[PDB]
């Protein structure tokens, strides 16, 4: 067999079974011979192994020759904006987001934060730790230590206006990952208020792991939103590189909405601009890039692929709905703090209120909100749906599983790159009878 920590787009495992010191170091050694020369960034997350997980890859990294530069404690998106920043031959962030207590991993990157996934050099790391029986060697490199968020910081203040944002009451609930520590380092420069919920970092997880889709974790930025009067609220993973909003009414936005408002945010401030979006929900993406005066840019799901069509097409900004935005001149790289910043200033810029600024949007292109499903027989499934709909011959495109397009709603129904999950997702033109009946009519099929 191999070794089942390495997954598709990053290595993520049960500590020590799956995931352990020995293997980490031989993952420095492996990655050392698959990069350009020049040194590489190492940064972790709050779980109790990350630190170990780190040092291990950085000894390895060092006994093959490469300068390690340690970055600390840090979100992912750091690893990426130091790995482009500091012109580094790559970097790994040690982390598992928002996975249990008993899990660890890794998201490896090259130069300029370009992805290594199991195509593009992830599974060539792990056959040869699968065959590494060397012993291990002594360090020839450096470790410098470069904790110096600074560049980052001004990084993420230059999308924004500061002399018109308005003081903001904002929830953040950093879930006890560590978004905590960037929000109290950009709050001097801002003149928001801050509810401050999960705040300090804990990779105990006292209040649950780092998960916003969590029904129970949700309702903790919910309720401090509404206790507080707050204008909205933002929840991260553990790793931040994810965000999500909450009205001033407490309602978690999908994030399919976000998709289309940051993208004419940033439309304002690049004109013209073309916008990279995941084939899962797509109408109001669409209008709404068009209607800025923008170029929409349809793309498959997975950062891999929205980063490789950024990058090909210059796109300024591109968005999935699970979360993730990223950013042209942050390395093409995603964020979890540039949303809520820009949010911000839209709020303060605009006068209207976040649960305004999504509502007729809501309104007119209301989603299923994406729905899982674990079957006996994904391909039979997926089958049983297509045939049933056959007689309507809808327009069907297959960039990302099958995306099926009636007219007044559509479809996309796809395999999870990070689960052995199908995901269904169904949209109307302003119809919400229509995307009851359809949402369940796919389900019931699915389950059959
Ligand atoms: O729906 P999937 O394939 O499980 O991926 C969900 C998400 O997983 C990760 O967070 C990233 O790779 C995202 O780019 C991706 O959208
Ligand atoms: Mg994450």
């Amino acid at each position: 067999m191999t070794l089942p920590a390495f997954k598709a787009y990053d290595i993520r495992g049960r500590v020590p079974d799956e995931l352990n010191e020995d293997l980490a170091r031989r993952i420095g050694v492996a990655l050392a011979a698959q990069l350009d020369q020049g040194p590489v960034v190492l940064g972790h997350d709050v779980r109790l192994a990350s630190p170990a997980l780190q040092e291990a890859l950085s000894a390895g990294l060092r006994a093959s020759g490469r300068d390690v530069i340690d970055i600390g404690l840090c979100g992912t998106e750091e690893v990426y904006f130091q790995t482009d920043y500091l012109k580094a031959a790559g970097g790994v962030m040690v982390t598992a987001s928002h996975n249990p207590m008993d899990y660890n991993g890794m998201k490896l990157v090259r130069e300029q934060a370009r992805p290594i996934s199991s195509d593009t050099g992830l599974f060539a790391i792990r056959d040869t730790v699968a065959a590494d029986t060397a012993a291990p060697g002594e360090p020839t490199a450096s470790e410098q230590s470069r904790t110096d968020k600074t560049a980052y910081l001004e990084h993420l203040l230059s999308y924004v206006d500061r002399s018109t944002l308005k003081p903001l009451k904002l929830v953040v609930n950093a879930g006890n990952g560590g978004a905590g520590l960037i929000v109290d380092l950009l709050a001097p420069h801002l003149p928001f208020e801050f509810v401050r919920v999960f705040h300090e970092p804990d990779g105990n997880f006292p209040n649950g792991i780092p998960n916003p889709l969590l029904p129970e974790n949700r309702d903790a930025t919910a309720k401090a939103v509404k206790d507080n009067g707050a204008d909205f609220g933002i929840a991260w993973d553990g790793d931040f590189d994810r965000c999500f909003f909450f009205d001033h009414t407490g309602r978690f936005i999908e994030g399919y909405y976000l998709v289309g408002l940051l993208a004419q945010a940033i439309l304002a401030k690049q004109p013209g601009g073309k916008v990279v979006h995941d084939p899962r929900l797509t109408w109001n993406t669409v209008e709404q890039v068009e209607e800025a005066g923008g170029i929409p840019v349809l793309c498959k799901s997975g950062h891999a692929f929205i980063k490789e069509k950024m990058r090909s097409e210059n796109a300024v900004y591109g968005g999935e709905m699970s979360a993730h935005h990223y950013f042209r001149e942050f390395a093409y790289a995603d964020s979890g703090m540039i949303p809520w910043l820009l949010i911000a200033e839209l709020v303060s810029q605009s006068g209207r209120s976040l649960a305004d600024l999504v509502e007729a949007r809501m309104q007119k292109f209301p989603c299923s909100g994406e729905i899982n499903f674990k079957v006996a027989d994904a391909k039979a499934s997926v089958a049983r749906v297509m045939e049933h709909y056959a007689s309507l011959s809808p327009e069907l495109d297959y960039t990302d599983g099958i995306s099926a397009d009636f007219g007044q709603w559509r479809f996309n129904l796809r395999s999870s790159n990070t689960e052995p999950l199908l995901r269904l997702n169904v949209e109307t033109r302003g119809d919400a009878a229509l995307l009851e009946t359809r949402t369940q009519e796919i389900s019931n099929l699915l389950r059959g």
